[PDB]
């Protein structure tokens, strides 16, 4: 069978330039995170392109 | 520079199904709620190709 090894993270309230650092500081292409100002769950993630993708999810 | 955030509406699910859904989009990664611990996961693919999951909760 396939085994997810799951990493266990604590969500935590930051600007998205904080998450940028954040997620650099451990070379993750993804970073979720619960936006400072706007109160919701954020995912910050480096897309194929190279660029930087923010997903909001909709708690909803 | 500048971007436009995406809006993705979580759904409970096990990593099967999610791992299905993924596929399915043809997409590298996936987010969904946890039906077991209500928990936000992202299931994703690693650089070596394999599945890794990250479980996010306050």
């Amino acid at each position: 069978m396939q085994v997810v090894r799951t990493k266990n993270v604590t969500l935590k309230p930051m600007d998205v330039e904080e998450a940028r650092l954040q997620m650099e500081l451990l070379g993750h292409d993804f970073f979720i995170y619960t936006d400072s100002e706007d109160g919701a769950t954020n995912i910050l993630y480096r897309r194929e392109d190279g660029n930087l993708g923010l997903i909001e999810a909709k708690l909803e």
